[PDB]
């Protein structure tokens, strides 16, 4: 084995001037960028880990003239519906929400079993502890604060590999059959779907034939870079910068599914 | 007290996650609190406004984690139980957050304060601070509700909480510090199944409600027990209505009407015997139902 | 921690006026901090915004009282150095005031927080409180910049500071708690004089910048060292322009153009090698200049 | 520090049915793939080393009905012209050539100074011992044999980083400005160049506009996968499987450099 | 527990007068005859094992007037596609 130590800043939160919290539950595993954009680059050479240190601080950068709460407590079982309701939240360890005008920390009893990261899929339970959570309920106005993850990991067994990703459609069917980060659904009335399952800035590159409707548009997205035609048989490219998990981008070509091909590298 | 005081802009607390503790045979088991009973919500108005919540080993609207170990017993205790206004909202907000229990856990809250401010409990404070509440608990082997009954011989009394203010916020939260005694070994429950057979009915497997009808068919769908429930049930000629309610707590119907369908609701009662009803003709035969407590 | 907290309306501190202290020959001198490195200014916005300031015995934009005793030495230490957010602005204001150093005192701040909130330093807090910051200092005989160089082999790394908020105020101020080691006895400096002779030039008296040109006359006016400087200089056919800048820190030009004039500027650099330039024809002869560090 | 042990097979040799040897001199440094394709993957986290064990064997896999010699001796000063002539070779330790129908070994007196690998450039002398050599002079016919490098290394100081990827050409110039593995040169008479600086199986994906000449052809290459047009404005893809460092692939489009864009992910 | 010792002769190989290897990957487990025709008869009375000794020899019964290579190296993870290519092979212990 090798090791590490934290320094990440896992997404924020945003007002809530409402009477029911509202959660951003973020998942924890050596490779889940939506929780590690700087360490998901050294787990492409190993498989298994540790944790020995990891805590989340509500940095505190917003005056007191604002208030409410900012729940923040982890639940091993990093996967299952957040509740819907507080008490529900306020009953699951973690413990610790405080107001937004102060500086709090959060800590987690970490174990000691040689768990494996996801070069997929699996089951969200045998591969990673559990997701994190964060709610905040208030009404007085502000852009609360930010947090990270204080940690120290153990990456046993020397491996090495990974990426995102080339995924072609075959007139009858498709083809994602070589590491993901996006799911490509379509919404009928052809207008389509071009998605994510992972989080970070990417380098798209791809797909083609009948350069129709459009292409490479985007919606719940981060920066876009398209240097293509349209193509009616062309080539294309873009750089995303996402937001929280699952942000989407899309084309526009007819009616019913066959096309060409693509490849999505993470970067 | 004297001189110096710091009413901070902000004050706040940090509560955790109560993990539970328990005893031999002697003729009983036990417990300890950790629940968080609903909140409150502003009140930027000049008259309080109450959420009165009922107390009994099985009334989820006051225990979502202990109403799962009273399906094997019947009778209890209390030895410890207090409610804290956790305090998670700055001082730039204010008013009051009344909070005092009344044995007689069932009867109209008043309408007015003084009325409230005259019934022990005592203790409201402002929303920017952390307060606690405590209750003189007795010592009689009382029974939980595998129904219905009477809201008085089966459970101490409901709790209350008001808050009157106008400066803006989502005040705080509370729970129930407790330690119970669950004698007599029993075991059973859920949401009770009771079918009507065209000639007659059928409640013949543990209660909490009595189903009377008032002629001019408009009907009756009742309780003998007290707490939050999970209804689930009954059907055939989906008539008139169904699942309406009157002296009731929250209702949840996710059915048709049905003229042959299926249905569901969650109650949150008030004091003993609150009622809900259908509407289907004239003279009694129907279908079936099952009422689990929860 | 627990219970009670007073986030006062106002909190404030009272700092004085550090008078300095010093050692034999052995092969060195020493120091101790007391500087107040620029502030910050609101940010009533949702993305921080940084003033990253560079650290080296001579970089005034980080030492206006000690960059006067490194004109006689070359190499140092650090044994003590921390930055405090003095705290002089009521709580009726809020947000954050990031503040953490990164050895590698040169490289783009990010653009984004997490990015910031992932680089040690650690420590931002709200603006209505008094915080401190500290840095694990090493132990290698590093050299100051009588120029230019490379921003990495000559100085640890720049400091940073962000603050993101919206409630209104002129937050606070900070300095640098330190104690230095200035080995090797040298002595010299100012703002370096380097003239071009129609056939050739002339840098022949201590550096910090290299003056290249890129054909298509548009030119080059550079650095090999890092800190805030006082330019002063050069002249004759006041052409194109002059004293423009690109990968630069603050610029101060109080000249003509000149077609025979005089000029001046103050830089505040970034990491090593940032550039500034004139504009005059085609092929190299001119006049003269002198670049003092400060 | 960490450590290692050999198992590599450094290129062969090929007849020589001629009267003057002929050398393949191969350079030695923890990271020089042309001498380590399986260990140049764990020096992107350190900087400095050892050697404690390292020898080259002429495996012997070719009958005696063939003959000559297979010189094979290392020279610390791993960089300088091989000679031109034998005696020259037969005067520089190493020692040990034998015939091709036998099994020989080679060994090297290894030192003991904390030397640094090349995250570049430098000087070929202060960063690595010296290159290896191998000649063989014969005329009787065969594909002699193969060798490797018996070793055990020491990788001090914990570091971590490296590589050789999206790289666009801007009509005036290009753009590789985000991690390498290939250098794109062209040979005039437009016929072009599409290269490597790294080694492994890859997932290409990319570039486009005037779909000319060709595209994605290959030459000193491993498996190719092109699922593009040509494109005259299209899109493309391929999977390489290289050989030793620097194998090349190319397009064909005119005369003088501007085009479109590309991205090369390692995989 | 009981024990054993080898002596099996696991299939051969056959020319390859070609420029890309070609593999016969054979699986290892006390009962997988395609790797044990004499010991898969005494594991019908137990369940679990060991290994303490096991090596494969290329007996050598063919003159030198013939040549090439005969790769031969095991990979714990006794199941997954052989590659397609050498280097691929020539990178996996054995």
């Amino acid at each position: 084995g090798i090791t590490r130590s934290g320094s990440e800043l896992i997404t924020t939160l945003k007002k809530n001037t409402d009477t029911e919290p509202k959660y951003t539950t973020a998942v924890l595993n050596p490779s889940e960028p939506g929780t590690f954009n700087q360490l998901i680059k050294e787990a492409a050479q190993y498989e298994k880990y540790r944790f020995t240190s990891l805590r989340f601080r509500y940095s505190p950068m917003s005056p007191s003239t604002t208030g409410g709460k900012v729940a923040l407590a982890f639940d091993r079982d990093a996967a299952k519906p957040p509740p819907n309701d507080l008490a529900s939240l306020y009953n699951i360890e973690g413990c610790v929400s405080s107001v937004p005008w102060t500086g709090f920390i959060l800590t987690v009893p970490t174990d000691s079993t040689d768990r494996f990261v996801a070069d997929g899929i699996s089951d969200p339970k045998l591969v990673d502890f559990g997701k994190l959570i964060m709610a905040t309920y208030g009404q007085g106005a502000a852009q609360l604060g930010e947090v990270r993850v204080e940690y120290t990991v153990q990456l046993k067994n020397r491996t090495g590999s990974t990426s995102a990703q080339i995924g072609d459609f075959a007139g009858v069917k498709d083809g994602p059959r070589l590491v993901s980060w996006s799911k490509t659904k379509g919404t009928a009335g052809w207008e389509h779907d071009c998605h994510f399952l992972g989080t970070g800035n990417f380098s798209l590159t791809l797909f083609y034939e009948k350069a129709p409707v459009s292409g490479l548009e985007n919606a719940d997205a981060s920066d876009f870079s398209v240097l293509g035609e349209a193509a009616a048989g062309s080539v294309q490219w873009a750089g995303v910068k996402v937001a929280e998990r699952g942000q989407g981008v899309k084309m526009v070509t007819t009616e019913e599914q066959p096309k060409g091909k693509w490849q999505a590298l993470r970067i």
